[PDB]
């Protein structure tokens, strides 16, 4: 790799790994459309397995960018519309609070305060229906943003109903395969277990536990190579052959709401380049802006991830670690690296 990239990355990440006591890490920098990989440490401390370009990390909430793009693809296929009421896809949602709550609200966390997590008690299909029927919003839809897994998670489950495919099957078929993300999974197959890093929480090895709507909100596991590919796809959707996927990617980066300096897309969040929050509606949504800092932070009990890219510079970065460490430290490192190469 160019010495400039090699230098800025190592000088930035080595100290980071030291200060945060991160067991293992993988980083990919996309510079002018080409990826450069870097790895440090262990994927498995006890078995002394090193982190490699083939190691699988839990992406946590970064998984929402996939859900957002799959949703955008379904819109491009004409299978759903973001302006559609939630009940059009789940007739059983008869409780009055759902009137006026659309797929856009679910996808962008503006439904009126859906909770961050789906309760652990919710297992079956009926348990989930009950959870949403009994939920009482604190606000009218489209007025406040409250980041939530139960919100985008529902959007994901409903967005694939018309296709008749399960969520995982729709993701594999419409997103993973076409983009050649052959090492990205919702459920890690026994064949890939040798590459599945352990997460570490308080020194204990851990893997994300199963939960309702986990696939849609925080369940994708991927390698640094596939994530770099995911970033290249999102940097240049126009280079994607599948028409609906190309549009779906563009749709996920459109600006639907503004809260301060941040704009909410579908999964992705953006800021111009270079916690209940009231939001201003962008009417109509602004189509993906090239001069943006597009990003998403993610975590699980044992992992921490970050993705950020700047379309107009053909520049991007992906950071995957098997320790959930402070978001500001992630963003700080990412900014040092991209600013330097910017």
């Amino acid at each position: 790799a160019p010495q400039q990239i090699n230098d800025i990355v190592h000088r930035t990440i080595t100290p980071l790994i030291e200060q945060q006591k991160i067991p293992g890490m993988a980083v990919a920098v996309i510079y002018q459309g080409k990826p450069y990989y870097f790895t440090w440490g262990y994927a498995d401390i006890a078995k002394k397995q090193p982190v490699t370009q083939q190691t699988l990390f839990e992406l946590g909430s970064v998984s929402k960018t996939f859900t957002g793009v799959l949703g955008g693809d379904a819109i491009a296929r004409g299978e759903i519309k973001l302006s559609d009421p939630t009940t059009k896809y789940w007739p059983e949602l008869t409780a009055k609070q759902w009137n006026g709550i659309t797929l856009l609200h679910l996808a962008t966390y503006t439904a009126g305060g859906l909770p961050l997590q789906v309760p652990d008690e919710v297992k079956s299909s009926s348990d989930l229906l009950r959870f949403y029927q009994n939920w009482q919003p604190a606000w009218a839809p489209g007025t406040q943003r409250l980041y939530a897994n139960s919100s985008i998670g529902l959007f994901g489950a409903l967005a694939v109903k018309p296709s008749g495919l399960s969520f995982e099957q729709a993701m594999q078929t419409r997103v993973f395969q076409p983009l050649k993300l052959n090492h990205t999974w919702i459920n890690v197959p026994p064949a890939e277990e040798k590459n599945y890093a352990w997460g570490y929480r308080e020194g204990k090895a851990v893997h994300v536990s199963p939960g309702a709507l986990d696939a849609e909100a925080y369940g994708v596991k991927s390698t640094i190579e596939d994530m770099a590919r995911w970033v290249q796809s999102n940097l240049k959707p126009l280079d994607i052959n599948e028409k609906t996927l190309q549009q779906g990617i563009q749709l996920a980066q459109s600006r639907y709401w503004q809260t301060g300096d941040m704009y909410q897309g579908l999964g992705w969040e953006m800021l111009d380049w270079p916690a209940a929050r009231p939001v201003k509606a962008i009417t109509p949504p602004t189509p993906a802006v090239r001069a943006s800092w597009v990003h998403k932070t993610g975590a699980t009990g044992g992992f921490g991830s970050y993705v950020a890219f700047i379309p107009e510079k053909e520049l991007g970065i992906v950071m995957l670690a098997n320790k959930n460490y402070p978001n500001p430290a992630r963003v700080d490192a990412a900014w040092q690296i991209l600013n330097a190469l910017q």
